[PDB]
């Protein structure tokens, strides 16, 4: 347990923590400025000259000073009341108050032993933010207290959502843009009070830093009337409280006491809910959340050069461009830094006086130290059910291409018994369609969690006020919950329609980029577990949907977080069930990656037992030899390879003609996709030795691709041989259509891929049995177009080791 | 002027319409319910049995009698208010309702001569719908009425917003999902009520399609408190009205009357505001919106095998499933179809009775016909002014690589006369961005809309309530309003940071895939203005923002929408501001397409002049032939080729370098990257012989590429000489950094080009050179980590024919 979560003070705030208060909240402003402004000389010690400026200039005033103001408050609150407190920095640009706050606290030093507590290391921590060598300009991983580097942002409210799920202890105040409500994906944030329980979850306070302005224009939420903005927050069902300062002479004491009184009954008001939610944990309360409006680039200079900046969005990035420049803008930026005082808040040695921190959380509940901000420190491997209990049996028992199973069943079943030996640490998250994509067995423990009204049991199943499964229709909310569910040490998965995964194609970009970041240079910031997603209802079979839903190109979004051999990025084609199993233990295993696991849902062959996927998935590619009919590699005439579950089925289906006309082939089935990738781009591939082996060093290949031949094509092109593939892939062709139509317009049905194979070998010799198979396949299509349903030739064909 | 626009009734409804409408209701709730279930027999002509039912059952029940209902009534406004109407479909999987509104309404006849207003045209309508060879499931593009197909949902409501704007007599109710207002892009799409003006602009009407459930879940607006949905849309600047129907035993004429008489008060107000906005058009308004709460699958049966079907996400999909295999399932569906007693709305001869359609509106004002919803019959040539006098001239005067020029301001001053000579049907669209990407000299004539608080001159600054300008910070509301602006007829572009334009991945693919259904086979559906997307602030120069905004991949999801010849994606290199003036043209004169339109917005050298810009644009690249120092192909020991303004400087500074060694070489730029492909894949690309003739049969060829060389690598596979190529591209490297430092880590730097192009002529002979190379690329690195800028051997560099 860490501290005393949810107690209240029962005492005002004693002056001394506002002394302290206002002391950090000058030297983390005076800290920012010189981060942005300084590159030697930290203390303005004389002579204090231009050529101390910084010559590039980058970096984000305005949103700093309103961030630094609430740490300063926030680290108060815990500190008074022993709370487990992680915070979101919602505009990351503000990374100065992060960086800041992570040097007040004493985490940054311990985790950088160079950037000493003095004016030696505070030279240096000025000197590095943003600059070449140095460190990043936002809130990135390498902070010590960042979860959220938000430098694209509208995910800051998913985040902190996903982060106090199962973490009833922990307490997370939410700095969010009020540009960066904004985004989409940040208003339909503001509704996941209703999927969170007060008593088996943590709790947010959303805090709206509305200071007025984005980055060239004032916001929404800052210029509708005061009475549309609170009835939008009470409508979404919280309790807002607003804070108004520094707009005109208060003096700054009086600001701090009055905003630390109204911090005192927010919090006392969420100690008042999960208090009575030990008792009522059915009744949704009305949480409280912040309207903090203060000016944009409160305490910089009011105008520059006849300009309003305070209070401006011309305070958002950096105020006093020239002041390397001129002397008229160094003197402006020398009497900024000195309104400051900091001749009262550092020591003659740098160092930050003991009055400043005093007031300061102490160990594990700083805010660069608290492990729930470093989740891997906390993550536990999760208690796996073995995997041969679900193993499909069939292919062992009756032939390969047995069945009818619809794969992500087996994928429910092991989940199911993941969340039964893991109660409160493994969610699954879906965008209403769990149950859609075949995950539903996971309701036989556990339900879908909903903090909102119920109407009666002819309706509502499934469906309690706590449980480990999610759903609200946003793909930006599935993703995001799950993102801070893993940083903060826990597991799960997701699942989408293949084509919508796109949606949050960004967030996956954004995910993998912290990712790199983390493997390639920060060790202190541990493993966390992956995120995994089941892409499903794909391209091949959307029977009730049609051309919007066909779509599979997020494996290409994918191929561009590929490199320097991080491996934090994989895609997996589960050719059936029993690959599925295989591909989601080593997932689940896995860490520090993102997992896209594509699978199909509609009823399939099963091709593998367990044991053959358990080594196909290892080496990534294989032979089917059960399934090839040539002696070796010099008598085969055309290599057939598939990845994808339909693709696969057809490539079997040609197999079998072909193998009745005397074709020699063999059949390579391809799981792990970027495994076909060089050695030299990808250091855990198949090496050329394994991958001419498979593809053979000089016949031709037909590649039956799942989602669009570009990608095949683009990662293959340094592999011995490649130069004879012919990759058939999707084509933006499709409607609302028969099974066998939808692989057909893609030149991707059995007798199109049997042609296809045909006019590799020998075109001339074969120019017959293709304009045969041709008019097969029109003919098929009249049948479909006559009579409803497929040709029963089409539908069938079951793969002749049955 | 289409009908007489905010015309008040002042009298009641008449009994006739209420009449009309039960009518409607019931005819379009019948050949709904056909369209999903019957492949023949369309009015249950003895004998009706189980042989009449579809072998495959699909489609969307749920939603559709709710939309059904409502297009009665909007119709029935529509005709008594001679009011210009287009409606969107929100969940547009309720396709039938949309197809049953055209043809009720005339439209579908008209554009399909076969399926005629009879029983043999009503059989074919039956049949037809999501089956092979027939009709989308979804509100597709080739129904008359559409422009928003809704399969991936979220942009009810940017669409509606975009539709209305500078369209003042243009009314849009909006009919959206209440699952599908779970979403980020909805959520968001409320708030477009602050950017639209009442008197230059039309109206849209919110309409809350409060079902209770999306697909196996209750929604989140549909089981919060009355009192938070309202004060939640009051809050977003709305005036909330509720209708609740159909789950007591009101009868349906009642049910009629009250609504009529609701949707007048409503559209009385709307009036009301029209008028008022006359004098007064900088008052925002509270706009009316509609929470329309009806049961899920409303008129369905009601259980269903002892299952709640009507009232519940059951009825979401197609019930009673059986209806073709057991009678029990058969007889149920007979009653069903029969409640709604179609011997009263059917002639004999299978023709709609005259009395079921005497209140429907007649001609332009059907929805089906309206122009608005088929936009292209409106649209009209922008009138351009002629590009010359925008020339940077500098390359004609001084020489090739000449001065310091931010290209997108070019770009600006063009857009500027583009508005000037087009005033209300030339919008540009930014999230708080426009002025980043330097378009701002268009506020030389226009001002960012903004209908929402004002506070001060000092502040607010080339913002007005009306103008051609609109900003928010949501990639989802820019691209949304943008779409439907074109799809009305009208015309725009722009601008994104590059790493985000990702947000709207999955927008540009639906936006594509109506582009491609259209010009495939909908020659009524007449051309759209192109999406033009300036893609700027991109991955080599982000000096304030660091890796989170370094991802150029959106090259590599628009490679996803280049088939069949359809010809609806561009991807253009703007290699300096001539180049970007060329390209620009032609995509303002372009049609039916998604341009993406790549440029730097930092200082940056001009290279060609631009008549020198329009040649090349034509041919997709070209030899730079004043560079080049080659005699001819033969003599060439490698290829310069360049795609993007970042690796084209700096593969002329390595052209320079390797120059002044006498190596021979020459330089080809690439600004329309598509027709690198072959002419098997785009039958516009460059032939193999011109292909050939740039890249030459057997030469090295150096491919520095703006993105991930994937991209490059995937579209020149069948290539002749592709074996050739050593394409570098970005590969996730970098952070907040000098620009050097930024193309170093990369190696797309300079040194690195030339290194790299030593090595693909000579390895051992130049391995010194090589190590040389990169060694100074090491020491030009630590100046900018000791020095605070680039080394000046770097910057100062300018190409020796300036
Ligand atoms: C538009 C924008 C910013 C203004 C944010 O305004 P705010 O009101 O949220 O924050 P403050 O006023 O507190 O500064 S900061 C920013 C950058 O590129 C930095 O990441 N961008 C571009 C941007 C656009 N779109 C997305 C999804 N993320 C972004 N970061
Ligand atoms: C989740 C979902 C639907 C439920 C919609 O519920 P609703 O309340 O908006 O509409 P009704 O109750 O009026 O039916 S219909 C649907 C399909 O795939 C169809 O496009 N999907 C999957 C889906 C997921 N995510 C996105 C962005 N779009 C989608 N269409
Ligand atoms: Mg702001
Ligand atoms: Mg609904
Ligand atoms: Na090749």
């Amino acid at each position: 347990v860490i501290g005393t979560p949810w107690q209240k003070l029962d005492r005002p705030v004693s002056e001394e923590a506002i002394e302290g208060m206002d002391k950090y909240w000058r030297v983390t402003n005076y800290m920012s400025i010189g981060q942005i402004y300084l590159r030697s000389n930290p203390l303005m010690k004389e002579p204090f000259t231009r050529d101390d400026v910084k010559h590039r200039l980058v970096g984000h005033w305005g949103t700093t000073p309103g961030l630094n103001f609430l740490l300063a408050h926030i680290n108060r609150l815990i500190a008074d009341h022993q709370q487990n407190t992680v915070f979101i920095m919602g505009p990351g640009h503000g990374g100065p108050a992060g960086t800041s706050q992570s040097y007040v606290d004493g985490t940054y030093t311990e985790y950088y032993p160079n950037i000493t507590k003095d004016e030696a290391g505070l030279q240096k921590f000025f000197r590095q933010f943003s600059y070449p060598g140095g460190i990043p300009s936002h809130f990135a991983p390498e902070t010590p207290g960042s979860i959220h580097e938000g430098g694209e942002l509208g995910y800051a409210l998913s985040h902190a959502y996903g982060a106090v799920m199962n973490n009833p202890s922990l307490f997370v105040p939410c700095i969010i843009g009020d540009g960066e409500a904004e985004t989409g994906p940040l208003a339909t944030g503001w509704q996941s009070n209703k999927l969170v329980n007060p008593r088996t979850d943590g709790i947010v306070l959303p805090i709206l830093h509305l200071n007025g302005y984005k980055i060239a224009n004032p916001t929404i939420l800052a210029r509708i009337s005061d009475e549309e903005l609170h009835d939008f927050f009470r409508g979404m069902g919280y309790h807002p409280y607003e804070f108004v300062a520094g707009f005109d002479n208060e003096d700054h004491m009086s600001i701090h006491r009055r905003f630390a009184e109204l911090f005192e009954t927010i919090f006392d008001e969420i100690c008042d809910i999960k208090a009575a939610a030990q008792t009522d944990d059915m009744t949704r309360p009305f949480y409280p959340m912040l309207i903090f409006r203060t000016p944009k680039g409160w305490t910089c200079p009011k105008f520059i050069d006849g300009k309003k900046t305070e209070g401006s969005w011309r305070a958002h990035q950096v105020p006093l461009a020239s002041a390397r420049d001129t002397e008229e803008h160094f003197e402006v930026l020398k009497g900024w830094m000195e309104s400051y005082k900091p001749e009262e808040l550092f020591n003659a040695d740098g160092s930050i006086k003991d009055d400043v921190t005093a007031f300061m959380p102490k160990g594990e509940l700083r805010i660069g130290a608290n492990p729930n901000a470093n989740g891997g420190v906390i993550r536990e491997d999760l208690k796996l059910p073995e995997l041969d209990q679900y193993e499909v049996t069939g292919v062992k028992e009756y032939g390969h291409g047995w069945g009818q199973v619809e794969a992500p069943r087996a994928l429910g079943a092991y989940c199911r018994d993941i969340i039964k030996n893991n109660p409160d640490s493994f969610r699954i998250f879906g965008p209403d369609e769990t149950a859609s994509n075949r995950l539903n067995a996971t309701y036989e423990v556990t339900d879908k969690q909903w903090d909102n009204g119920y109407l009666s049991g002819l309706v509502d199943e499934h469906m309690a006020v706590t449980g480990q499964v999610t759903e609200q229709l946003s793909e930006h909310q599935c993703e995001g919950f799950l993102e801070a569910y893993l940083l903060t040490g826990r597991h799960g998965i997701w699942s989408s329609y293949e084509s919508f995964v796109h949606v949050i194609d960004s967030m996956l970009n954004q995910h993998a980029k912290w990712l790199e970041a983390t493997v390639r240079e920060i060790p202190w910031r541990k493993p966390i577990s992956s995120v995994n997603l089941l892409v499903s209802s794909h391209v091949w079979r959307q029977d009730h949907n049609g051309f919007s839903h066909q779509d599979p190109g997020v494996t290409s979004l994918l191929i561009n977080k590929t490199f320097n051999n991080d491996h934090v990025t994989n895609i997996y084609f589960a050719t059936d069930a029993n690959m599925l199993l295989a591909i989601s233990e080593k997932c689940f295993k896995s860490t520090n990656k993102i997992n896209a696991i594509f699978a199909g849902k509609q009823p399939a062959p099963t091709w593998v037992t367990l044991d053959e996927a358990r080594a196909e998935l290892e080496a990534g590619a294989a032979e089917w030899k059960w399934a090839s009919n040539a002696e070796n590699n010099d008598e085969v005439q055309v290599v057939l390879a598939s990845a994808g579950d339909v693709p696969t089925q057809e490539l079997m289906a040609a197999s079998d003609a072909l193998n009745k006309m005397g074709i020699k082939f063999k059949v390579v089935n391809v799981v792990d996709l970027l495994k076909l990738q060089s050695r030299e781009n990808n250091d855990e591939a198949l090496t050329d030795e394994e991958f001419t082996e498979l593809f053979t060093a000089d016949k031709p290949v037909l590649f039956a691709y799942h989602s669009y031949a570009q990608d095949v094509r683009g990662l293959i092109y340094d592999r011995p041989n490649h130069d004879n593939f012919h990759v058939v892939g999707y084509k933006e062709q499709g409607s609302t259509t028969t099974p066998f139509d939808m692989v057909r317009v893609n030149d991707m049905d059995r007798y199109a891929l049997q042609a296809a194979a045909l006019k590799l070998i020998d075109a001339d010799k074969y120019a017959d049995k293709i304009d045969e198979l041709n008019a097969f396949r029109k003919k098929a299509f009249q049948f479909a177009v006559d009579n409803g349903y497929d040709i029963p030739e089409f539908t069938d064909w079951v793969y002749p080791d049955v």
